[PDB]
């Protein structure tokens, strides 16, 4: 058995762990990211044993042309699309902090990548999943879809849209064999957050708000994705699986 | 006495009821909408008693220049901005239905008006509220911020972002004297929904999902906004006030 | 118009503020609490001007007999019951902390007052409101209905039940003219909690978790109750109105 | 390996699927239920292949003495308690419908089994889990913890308490190595529900409110429990995993 999974933001962090997990299970993966060079370096160092089973596609998820071509390339190469994991996401730069001082260009960029990218990915894959009569979509949202992360306004805003888009696809397509759920990770150690977590004071600060008193990992994010993408979640649809050491429970 | 409120989407529906209510209580209003012509007609038929206490400003909330100029005009005319009611919103045309068949242009327009417009409105008024040491923002979200409306994916997506943007401003600015909350209306009779609700068979399908078995009004939306904007809600911050006849409680 | 409101836990804190506000508005109030002596002293010092417009009734809300007698006495004296405010509640003693060390007796007591008491109150007033074809119920829940308060397990547990009971009544009776909503206060200064906040280090610790950087008051809880009990909230049903200075928004 | 799991309400429905699942994977189970005869009949027909690895304990979860003795017997027989699955639950009889016509005895029985039962089980196992420095608790709640089930007031009320108790345990004990989460199933076919589901009229009515247009199964509930109980959910704490075919997403 070998499902076809598309994973965005696949060259590092959560996306890399997710793509490797699908590969380790025997699935075929279309790994999409911004740099063809980085994708090849990732393939040589992390996906060496899978070589052929992973199709590396350069694509900016915020671009309709790139996304449509990536889905067309996936269909040409593997012949179906069973799972779509919309993982690509950005926080916005050092200036995308509180609302009033975040540059208009940064708000737009964060919304384009984090939300429009997910809309475009789903829009490109649904016709194929519909034809198949079955398909699974896992969106990587965040606890910021439920509570606001201080000093990260654009990001928080974008994640509220990710959660509702998730529920929208579930409601409109559950009757047609599609499953759509979101993982809502709390604080996870990745290249996106490493800058903050590397500073004792900031790390202590966020840990103070995590009852579990630990920072999550990309492997734990991949665990949740694999659960939502498989046979053990056939009745889970339109749901948010929060994986945050109880951060949102207080 | 008199507060200064900026109300977007003020020439009709909820926006009109909201603007008229602030005026009736003795406040001054900067009424922003897309058409100078319609704004004048509205001012003549609904706001004649208040004359100059209402500043009619043509503005597309999705446009940074229009919003910045509207805020500057409000400051010039009234001297402060005490309340911002981000009411303007669109559903998307008849093709903005389920996700896969919604025109990309429609998804971008709905996100631009419903979310970017709210970011731009808050980005422009916050600097002024901060210097005043007090400010209140009421965002008109929707129960679609909490559950998905079937066949209205872009709209549902945008409202998820509005609710989170609301919590973001509350979390980042509560300490500086700012209040930001959202009203989440269920089905309300307005120019935006009139077409559907006019048909008994369509109204009936909507009513079946409302335990109260009644369609809401613009007057009730205005009631919730006045509550959230005034002195009886000084400890309400970062909250969603759902007004849907129990639609979301089932 | 003079409405008849039954207010539980009326001799102190939120309940005292609520009863007082109904009286000041011209309504008649049946003030219920545990001690007739305390109620009379409360009546002499806070309700003097109203005299006969407030019926003081001794009642343990957890006791079916007391509740039924209190509703019968209200009908006899005033002839109708328009509003019921289920405010009475307890936190449990210093031993009702984390789950495993809370005495079974304390868990049972907290649940009986905070939950069974609300069930009994609603059960006793609903037949009358149904006959009147109109009635409003406001339950005083807590943000503990949505997130957990560390070291207050029984209390947190009880409030989850209050929130769902609220939703249950709204769904089953909204079509019959009944409205049922819940206020969910965050940290408020009242005798029930006014001992943790009293100690500088604790209050300070509490404030660090409230973005608005302030403790709420019973006057603000009364403000929310009045909104939910009246004419400005006719389409609000099955909702939880959070009043916490953005405590739950992060 | 070989964990020790306590599963309440283990003789039928979800509890039986959960119990069997732990056994099939090589874990040892203390199966608790109301009738020793039924547990033996079950041990005979469903667990015939594990004999010794499953300890049958008659116990009314609502009874502190029964619960304490059941935990004593599990420790004595197996030596530890690694997982507790609080599955036992009742809906109330035909008279436990809307709140006002719910016999007080039924409301009390539903709260004692569905809520006090969980408090007691958790109170009984937590000292041991803490001594071990590790432990996982999975509570079976319901979508009724989030929305109200029409005509099932006591049930709905109880499930709101279960969700918050879950968050309470997670928040107070996550730092001590304990995990506590809840599964919130939608409509599942079990002996507790077949009455309704069987009747064509009712099933259709139910299916109409489920976007996925299918009823859940005990096997799917066990799938969710195993996920929350194992190594793939080490960073999931204080969470509610909704499994309802999108029922709560609309
Ligand atoms: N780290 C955390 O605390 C945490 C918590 C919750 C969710 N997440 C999510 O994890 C996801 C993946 O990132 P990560 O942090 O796990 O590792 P990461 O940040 O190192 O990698 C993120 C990936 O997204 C890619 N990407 C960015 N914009 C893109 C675009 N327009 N098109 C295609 N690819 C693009 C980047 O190149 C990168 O490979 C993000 O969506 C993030 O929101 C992280
Ligand atoms: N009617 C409901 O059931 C309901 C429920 C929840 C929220 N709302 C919100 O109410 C708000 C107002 O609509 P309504 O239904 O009350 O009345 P309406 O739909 O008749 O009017 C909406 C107003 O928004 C204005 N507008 C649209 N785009 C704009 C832009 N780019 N810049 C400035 N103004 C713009 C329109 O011109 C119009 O005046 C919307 O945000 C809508 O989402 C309505
Ligand atoms: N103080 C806060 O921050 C806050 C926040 C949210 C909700 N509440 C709720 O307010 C309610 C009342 O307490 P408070 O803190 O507002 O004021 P308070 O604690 O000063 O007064 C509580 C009242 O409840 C009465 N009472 C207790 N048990 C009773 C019973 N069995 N029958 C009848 N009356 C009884 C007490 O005598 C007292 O008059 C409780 O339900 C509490 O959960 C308080
Ligand atoms: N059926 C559904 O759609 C659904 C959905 C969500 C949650 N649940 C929960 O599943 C649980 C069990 O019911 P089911 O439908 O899974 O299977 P079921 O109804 O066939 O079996 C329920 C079990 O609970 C046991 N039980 C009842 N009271 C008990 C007590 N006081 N002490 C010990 N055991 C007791 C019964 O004897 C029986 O073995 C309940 O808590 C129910 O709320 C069911
Ligand atoms: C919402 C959340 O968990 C934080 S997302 C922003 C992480 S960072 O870039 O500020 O380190
Ligand atoms: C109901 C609402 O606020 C917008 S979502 C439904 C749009 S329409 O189909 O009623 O035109
Ligand atoms: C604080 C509150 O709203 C009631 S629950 C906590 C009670 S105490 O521990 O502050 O006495
Ligand atoms: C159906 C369910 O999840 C529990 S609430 C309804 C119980 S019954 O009416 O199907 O017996």
């Amino acid at each position: 058995m070998s499902r076809v999974a598309i994973v965005t933001g696949a060259s590092s962090g959560n996306g890399l762990a997710i793509a490797t997990r699908f590969l380790a299970r025997g699935d075929r993966v279309a790994a999409l990211d911004l740099s063809a060079e980085t994708l090849e370096e990732t393939a040589r160092t992390h996906w060496h044993a899978y070589a052929d089973k992973v199709l590396r596609v350069r694509a900016d998820v915020a671009d309709e042309g790139d996304v449509n071509a990536a889905i067309a390339a996936t269909m040409e190469q593997f012949g179906a699309i069973d799972v779509l994991v919309n993982n690509a996401g950005i926080t916005g730069n050092s200036e995308a902090g509180v609302l009033h001082t975040t540059p208009v260009e940064q708000f737009d960029k964060v919304m384009a990548v984090n939300v429009r990218g997910i809309f475009l990915g789903c829009r490109a894959v649904l016709p194929h999943m519909l034809l198949q009569g079955a398909g699974v979509i896992v969106n990587i949202a965040s606890v910021a879809s439920l509570v606001a992360f201080p000093g990260r306004s654009a990001y928080t805003t974008s994640k509220g849209a990710v959660l509702q888009l998730t529920k929208s696809v579930a409601v409109d397509y559950a009757g047609s064999g599609i499953r759509c759920n979101a993982v809502c990770p709390g604080m996870i150690e990745t290249p996106m957050t490493q800058w903050r977590l590397d500073q004792p004071e900031l790390r202590d600060q966020v840990l103070a708000r995590i009852p579990q008193k630990e920072i999550g990992t990309a492997a734990q994010v991949a665990d949740a994705v694999m659960f939502l993408a498989g046979e053990d979640a056939t009745y889970v649809n339109g749901a948010a699986l929060v994986m945050d050491g109880a951060y949102t429970a207080i």
